This record gives C-alpha cells, structure tokens and sequence, in this order.
C-alpha cells in the first residue's frame, strides 16, 4: 500500500536472490554441458597421457534438429483453429495465415525458433520475449506513420533471472530480463544521469515483470517496472508475459527441465573412457610380455551407438504390406514425434501471447494468402482457441504416406465408380476440387498454380451446366 | 563532444583489441584447420617412424559443396517477395530479376559465393564486403560518364576484425576491415606524404565502420572511417553494414561459428591414428620382435628385416625371436563407422543416393540435414539481396532488363519492400526439381485428361492456366518464355484460334 521506494530495494533483493540460485546452479549446468558438447576434457585427463575426450550429444542434436525444422518449419498449415464451423472462412484460416506468415516469413523466419530450440537443448532452457517498436520513415504515397509493430527475440536466457517455485510460465511471481540498453538508448529515454555501469559505457539494464499493488488494496495485477540501476524507470500495469521458458523434456514440477547432457553425460563418459583405454591398450601392445586384449570391447561399444539408440536415436540405420506403411509406424515409434508434441503446445502460448499482442492495434494490413483481401486485424476475436493437432502424436500423419495413400485409394475408387456407378452418386466435381486440392497442398501449389475451383462460377454455368449438358 | 582526435586513439586501441582477440583465437583455430585439412602431421608423430595422415573434411566439403552449387547456383529462383498481391507484377519479379541477373550474371559469377560458402566452412566464418566503383571509357553512342555499379567481394576473412560481443550482424558496435590500399590508390584519393607501411610500398590500410557522436549529442548513426596510418581519412555518415557474417550452423549466442573441422578434428585423429595403427601393425607382423644380448649383434639386428635371413650372433644357440600375437580384422569395422560417423555427422549419402519409387528423392536421402544448412544460409542471402537493393535503391544507374523481353523502368526509384522469401530451395516447400518434375507432370496431366474425357476443358482448367500447365514444364526444363511461349491467355491470335475458328469449326 502507498509503495513508491520499498518496492525498488524489495526488487533488488529478488533479483539477487535469482541471481545467486539460478548463476550458480544453472550457470555450473550449463558450462559442463557445453563442455560435453564442446569436447573439452572432462578433467580426468592425467597429465602425459592422451586425453581424447569424444563428442555424443553433437551428433544427437544433429540427428534431432532436421526433424523438428521439417515439423515445424514447412508451411503455414503446422497449427490451427477448428472453430465454429460457420464462423471459420472468415477469419479462422484468415486470423492463422496471418499469424503465421507474420512470425515465420515477417520475423527472422526460422532463426528465432531454431535458437529456441538450441537454447532449451543445450542450455536446459528456450524462452523467448516478444516486445513492439515504431515504425519511421514515412515520404516527408508511402507515408509510414503511426505504425507500430510487433518482434520476438531470444532473451539471452543466461539473463533470464526468475524465482525458482514457477514451475510453470504464468506462476513466477517475478520475472527479471538483463539487457545493456547502452547510453544512447538511456538518451533516447532522457534519463539526464548515469549509474555505476566515451559516450557508450556498456550500461546494464534489467526489466521486471511481477505481481503488486501500490495502490493501498489487494494484490494488483502484473506491473512493469523498467528497473535499470535504482534511478528512473517505467512503472506500468502489465497484463500478459510473454514468455515461454522450454524445458524439452517436460521434467516434473519445476521451472526448468533437464537437458540432453543431463541423460548422455554417462553415455559420453563411457565412450571417452574405453577408446581411450582402446588407445592405451594400443601404446602397451606397440610398446610391449603383457598379454594382449580381444575386440569384444570394440562390440560393445557398438551398443553405446544402440545406447544413443535407446535414449533418442532409434534410427541407428538411415530410417528405422505396401512398403513400410506410416513411414514404418514412425520408424517404430520415433520418441521426436511426442518431443514436437509439447514443442508444439509451447508455441500455442506464444501463438495466443502475440495474437493478443496483436489483437489490441497493430494496422490495416492486408493479407496475400492466395488472393488479395484481409479486413484490419486490430480487432479480432482471440476464439480462446489454438490447436497443433495435425503435425504431432496426434493426426500428424506426414506428407508422403497420407499422401500416396489417399492418392492411390481414392483415384482408383474414382475410376471404378466412373466406369461403374458414375461421378453423380459418389464424389463430384464440387468434391473433386478437394481431390485435387489435398494434392496441391502436398506439393504446395494451392492456389495460384492450380485453381480447379469450379463450385457454382461463371465458367461453371456455361461448361458445367451448357455445354457438358447440352453434348 | 566535438571529438575529432580523441576518436582516431580510440579506434586505434579497439583496433588493436580486436587484432589481440581475434588473431590469438581465431588465426590458431583455422590454422589448425588447416593443418587438418590439408593432411599436415598433427605434431604427435614420433620420429623414425612413418607420419601417415588420412584426409576426412576434404572429402566432406567435396560433397557438401556440389549440393550447395545445385540448390543456389540454377537460375534466380532462390528469393521471392510475395507483395501485395495486385502489385507484385510491377516490381516483386522485376526486382527479383535486376538483383539476380545482377549479383549473379553480371558480377563476376558464383566463384566469391562459392568461396564464401567456401570461407563458412573452413574459415568459420563466411563474410563479405559490398562497395561500388565508377564505370568509365566513353566515346569522344558509348558514352559511358559518371556511371557507377556495385560489387561485392571477399574481404579476406583474416582482416575483418570485428568486437566479440556482438552475436548478430546488426549488434557490433565497431567494424573493422583491414586491405593493402597501395600507393596507386593514396594519389588517386591525394595525400602528399606516406606512413611507416619504388612507387608502390606495400602500404597497408582499413576502413573502420562504428556508430560514435562528434557532434556533442547522443550517439548518432554508424560512421565510416578510411583510418589508414593516422593521417588523413574519410569519414562518413554512415547506415547499412553490408556483411553477413556466415557460420554454416547457426550456433548459439556468439559472432563467430564453429567449422566442421571443430567437430571432426576428433574423428579426422582417430582416423589418422588408426589406420598408422593398422600399418604399423602390418610393419611388427612382418618383423617379429627378435631380441639378442650384449656382445652379440652389435648392429641391432639390422632392425632384424634386411637382406640378410640369418642373423648370427657368435656361438650361443638359444636365439629369442618372439612372435608379436596376431590381430583380428574387427579393428576395420570401426574404419566402416567412422564413414558412418561422417554419416552421422553430415554426410548420410553413403551410398550414391541414401510407394512410388522413393517419394521425393525418398525423403531427401532420409531427411539430408544440409537443407536446414542451405535454409541458413538463404536468410542470410536474404540480407545480402536487401542490402544491395539499397544498394541500388539510392541510385545505381537507368539501364533495363532483358528478362524473357526488352523493357525494365529505372531502379533507382522502387521501394525496399522491406521483406524478402526464401521458401522455395530450402526447408519450406523448397524441394529441388525432379519431385516436382515427376508428381505435377503425371498427377495433374492424368488428373486432365480424366476430366477432359468426363467433364471437359470447360469445366476445370482452361488454356488460360494450360498457359501454367505448360509454365511449370517450361520452367523445369529452364525455356520459359522463348522456347515454348504458349501465352495465349486473351490475345489477338487467341481470338482467331481459339474464339473464331475453334468456335466455328
């Protein structure tokens, strides 16, 4: 109540607690993951002798990182709505192309994402923050002005500072963003003065987003507080945090989930430690009477491949009747399906966070999703929607076996009711456009290349209804 | 406020920072490299004894490499705009084309890409430098004055020191770019006197691109310094870094990206130390460890392999010739993995190539990772090609186009459109040709002709998209308009063949 100053020395000391627990913690994690990563001696390397140490968890993420760029990043068809069936054309696939298009195709592509996933990967934590800006720059025709707009970016998660009792994102009762926010950024604020820390002076900010009330009542909702270096800040009312803190493998109640170094550590150590013993065996043998060894050691190290087979990488071969169908069962049940899965689920908060973000204003852009026309997006309904049902565990049935499936099944019913029954009691052509259409999505063309559409048109009249009944 | 001296120590001491860092660092990590490439002993080699070494990143950028030339060097293809969709036929393809027949086809080819793709794997970092230069020689018809175009090149990755706490392009606070200059060029920009460094001296130069305020305000835009020796310079207002700064994995939160030599050196040595083993093997097989006494043999057995066969020693008969036991060809098998390990790393297509006979090249060869490879660099280009659209944008020169016909308007006057697309050679739709080729040629044309039969012409496409029918064909095959034209959408020939004769007939 009536907190203006207590709320600055309350928040330092959080921000210093967040800062002793998670720095030391995860800080010591996540440099002896590096080092496995990195193939730095483990430290029991004896001075004098070889101390080869061999990477695992590399060509791990270099087996997983295709199959989650295939998953996700192809097409805009990844993610959906199924709202109320009347009141979807209108904006469903209108509200879900744009936000798509926009996050992939209008930021950074791909480069936001595929940092997420290597930071929740190698560093046991992927969270990004999405922020707005101005737009500038208008003829002073093509005046661009009052434009403002919406970016995403990876928050440096080693400045990532969050009370360790969250467990989930929308949980922390303080959340803290280390930054620089160099002097010239102060300039553009007017702060007149400067703090502890040429005109740049590699200044550090901090910004912290948590639950308050300094208005004498009950506990108020999320503040925003531009907290710097204890001098002038921006205190606002916040209403959502945009936030996503991956964990990659959905550990139990905390904030923070283990990562690939935490299972392939022993793994690693094995490995690192019987080729070493291979090439020492090797010296003595070459040296010279001490009994020489068999290759069975070198058999099982076989299975330490089978080890990364148990663990993740199943595919131990290049893929792991009608030839294998469902790609093999998902290569007999590839774990990275279910992995995209809660991937998948993560990116549905952020897919509500911006579309919020974006629900409030952004402008009157229009979109080219196979025509031209989209009404201002700065209203929408949220639908209180997302579904990522159709790129996972779920129907996720990938491109090629759905594909030649429905392919093959359904055209040669087509001929054989053709030739037998004919196109009237089955599938017409009001249907056969979907036939084609399901085709044209799989190889991408929906639109423009092949339009088919021929529901009730123009041309429908005088070729469907004319000619073709007047032959 | 008002520095104009107090700027020049200043860069020169981020200057040598940068030289410290990065030379230390990065020069001993690519010399490595290099050793590691080009076969070099790695330095454990004992002497006496042969220092074999097997060659392993050779023959993975020697495959990667041709993948790369495919997915970027076939026609202009690679980057689209997609604009508002009634207003793209005005500019998007006639953009796309003055940059592409540009950078490619007009400067110089491929090879300095091709080199960059080159540098971003083995130098750990692809990075180049876009400038321009005066077009002249007129006649005095041809007379070319004043004209100026724009180039890119190499900026000899060894001098483009750059801070280390950057991590983007767009985030490093002073840029530096290290070059010869020689005295040719200092008379043609006029400085009477030299520096420390016959005409020409072998004078060394830089130009240093870094945001600062010499004007007593907050810090303004970038600036472009020609620092050279302390002596006299060009300083600039200055906007756009034209660097891209490549890494050919995009890794974590740094600048700078670690090659494939940082993750096969491991790999490259135990290859290397295997196969001395196996061949050192084969020496003690061949030898057999035979040990004398003192006072006999006193030529050390002549290694016990010459043109001898019996040794002799003097008159003691027990001779111990000691057989070194036999190994098992099962050390080879590992010599299989580690193929495989370059397998698991890059290299999957360990075979030539690794229903409906293998969909989509089966997969891609199994899902060949180097498309997410080629993705990044694709946003990268992306960058590139919107910079030197700015390039252009400000004022590059009047003359056209000859995309598929005569007639291109001036482009020193469109908009940047503020966006590029890269979805179709990589990750996205971006599957590469024969895929396409094979499933819309047989799909759509059995598709036609099924309901050209049933339904007809009429009824779903028209020779007005016949017109794309024949497009992708024609575009497949590289002879889109003047081969196979096939146009026909509402023309004067249009309405005599296809409105008065064919409906006539």
């Amino acid at each position: 109540p009536m907190d203006d100053e207590q709320v600055l020395r309350h928040l330092d000391q959080l921000v210093n607690d967040a800062l002793d627990f998670n720095s030391s913690e995860l800080s010591k994690q996540r440099s002896e993951a590096l080092k496995y990563y990195f193939g730095e001696p483990f430290g029991n390397e004896r001075p004098g002798k070889s101390g080869i140490v061999s990477r695992d968890v590399q060509e791990t993420v270099d087996w997983i990182m295709p199959s989650l760029m295939k998953v996700f990043t192809s097409g805009g068809q990844v993610v959906k709505y199924e709202p109320d069936t009347a009141e979807d054309v209108e904006q469903a696939e209108q509200e879900t192309e744009y936000v798509n298009y926009l996050f992939m195709r209008k930021n950074e592509g791909f480069k936001v994402m595929f940092d997420w996933f290597q930071d929740t990967l190698m560093m046991k934590t992927g969270v990004v923050k999405v922020y707005v800006e101005e737009v500038l720059k208008p003829t002073f025709i093509r005046k661009d002005k009052k434009k403002r707009e919406i970016k995403v970016l990876c928050v440096k998660p080693e400045n990532f500072l969050v009370d360790r009792l969250a467990t989930c994102i929308d949980d922390a009762r303080f959340l803290c963003h280390r930054e620089k926010y160099t002097v010239s950024d102060l300039r553009l604020l007017g702060v007149p003065e400067d703090v502890i820390e040429e005109a740049n002076r590699e200044v550090w900010a901090s910004e912290c987003y948590t639950l308050l009330d300094v208005d004498g009542d009950g506990i108020s909702e999320l503040r925003r507080i531009l907290y710097v270096g204890d001098y002038i800040i921006s205190n606002e009312p916040w209403d959502c945090r945009p936030f996503a803190d991956l964990n990659a493998y959905r550990i139990a109640h905390k904030f923070h989930g283990m990562s690939v170094y935490d299972k392939i550590r022993d793994i690693q150590e094995i490995r690192s430690v019987l080729m070493r013993n291979i090439m020492d065996n090797i010296y003595r043998t070459n040296q010279g009477e001490t009994p020489q060894l068999s290759g069975e050691v070198y058999g099982m190290l076989d299975r330490l491949e089978a080890d990364r087979g148990k663990r993740t990488g199943i595919t131990d071969r290049t893929r792991g009747a009608a030839m294998s169908v469902n790609q093999l069962m998902t290569a007999a049940e590839q774990q990275i399906d279910l992995i995209a899965r809660m991937f998948a689920e993560t990116g549905v908060k952020r897919l509500f966070q911006l579309l919020h973000d974006h629900a409030i204003k952004y402008q009157n852009q229009e979109e080219v999703f196979q025509l031209r026309g989209k009404w201002v997006a700065v209203n929408p309904a949220n639908w209180r929607e997302r579904s990522d049902l159709t790129v996972t565990v779920g129907i996720g049935n990938m491109n090629k076996d759905q594909q030649m499936l429905h392919l093959m099944r359904i055209w040669e019913m087509a001929q054989a009711v053709v030739g037998g029954g004919g196109l009237g009691v089955l599938v017409s052509e009001q249907n056969l456009y979907n036939i084609l259409k399901e085709v044209t999505e799989n190889a991408g063309y929906k639109d423009p290349d092949r339009f088919w559409t021929n529901p009730n048109s123009p041309e429908a009249l005088q070729a469907k209804a004319i000619r073709e009944q007047k032959e």
